């Protein structure tokens, strides 16, 4: 089916095979360089307004863990920033690594960072979620950084869910929790146009990655990479990685909103 994954086998040299986008001129993530990059004045700052309530599940779907929002209508909002208008959350997952010492899919000169999350939202403009899928802005992406610190309260809410989603296929209620609450204090932001790091890898995003990155424990991070890829009853696999490496950048330019 989408049959894909992040093993030597079946992955992300591989994804274009089945899923022809993966090969495209506009793919995720890349290197960020500061050296390419200046301070856009005219890009403004963006907004949420979530509401707590709208979350409903958490599952385990084999390549990440991910939490589903209602969006049947303007629920839970992003607006601002290089968007042309308000956009609904959908869902947010994440990206993780090995150890931590990598697993973001984004970096910054170089730098990767233990993990990213990816708050994906998209334009009701184009009336569904499937539909927003074939315009190069119809889903936006918040990308947060997630690098070794002191334990994060509100992260933890997140985590003491993951006993529920252990294996591939598992789906739990998930209600009344803010992803917001993860937010760093700085809204500063870069922004680019480019596509899913996950097949089928549209060329349909407009990301808003943030300068300043959420601190985890590392602890946290253990946690996180404990989640594995088969089924309740199948031999145990271990879902350790789910970062996609960095893709041609050719004449795309990343912005900075901040000076
Ligand atoms: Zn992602």
């Amino acid at each position: 089916a989408k049959e894909w994954g992040y093993a030597s086998h079946n992955g992300p040299d591989h994804w274009h095979e089945l899923f022809p986008n993966a090969k495209g001129e506009n793919q995720s993530p890349i290197e960020l360089h500061t050296k390419d990059i200046r301070h856009d004045p005219s890009l403004q700052p963006w907004s949420v307004s979530y509401d707590g309530g709208s979350a409903k599940t958490i599952l385990n779907n084999g390549h990440t863990c991910r939490v589903v929002f209602d969006d049947t209508y303007d629920r839970s909002m992003l607006r601002g920033g290089p968007l042309p208008g308000p956009y609904r959350l959908r869902q947010f997952h994440l990206h993780w690594g090995s150890s931590d010492d990598h697993g973001s899919e984004h970096t910054v000169d170089g730098v990767k960072y233990a993990a990213e999350l990816h708050l994906v939202h998209w334009n009701p403009k184009y009336n569904t979620f499937k539909e927003a899928l074939k315009q190069r802005d119809g889903i936006a992406v918040i990308g947060i950084f997630l690098k070794i610190g002191h334990e994060n309260g509100e992260f933890q809410i997140f985590l003491d869910a993951l006993d529920k989603i252990k294996t591939k296929g598992k789906e739990a209620p998930f209600t009344k929790f803010d992803p917001s609450s993860l937010f760093p204090a700085s809204r500063d932001y870069w922004t680019y146009q480019g596509s899913f790091t996950t097949p089928p890898c549209e060329e349909c995003i407009v990301w808003l990655l943030l300068k300043e990155p959420m601190t985890v424990s590392s602890d946290q991070m253990a946690k996180l990479r404990s989640l594995l890829s088969s089924a309740e009853n199948e031999p145990p696999v271990p879902l350790v990685s789910n970062w996609r490496p960095p893709q041609p950048i050719n004449n795309r330019v990343v912005r900075a909103s901040f000076k």
